[PDB]
């Protein structure tokens, strides 16, 4: 596993992830801005929504406006820290998955 979640926010809005689709994290990234979470923190954000050492999270955009906008759904391993939706590309938004427990959002 790896030592912390490292989330690269190469744009000019502040991202999050929000837990089953729903809940809103403790840790978002703010703009153009890299933000690492120590594991155990993870481990408990993924608390009750864990099955077979997977959680999935929807990730936002805009996260602290009143309007924020739908990326799309991922999943880890909270074990490996492998993210199995390598990419996204939605709302000229784009994820990458750069390695296990780490990803950049990108804009367009």
């Amino acid at each position: 596993a790896p030592a912390y979640l490292t989330t690269h926010n190469r744009t000019g809005e502040e991202s999050n992830a929000y837990i089953a689709g729903s809940i809103p994290s403790l840790y978002p990234t703010a703009a153009y801005s890299t933000n690492q979470v120590y594991w155990n923190l993870v481990r408990l954000a993924c608390y009750g929504h864990t099955t077979n050492g997977q959680c999935p999270a929807l990730i936002k955009m805009a996260t602290n406006t009143a309007n924020p906008i739908d990326i799309g759904y991922v999943t880890m391993d909270l074990n490996t820290g492998d993210i199995t939706p390598k990419t996204l590309s939605a709302k000229g938004y784009s994820l990458r998955v750069i390695g296990p427990g780490e990803a950049e959002i990108t804009k367009n």
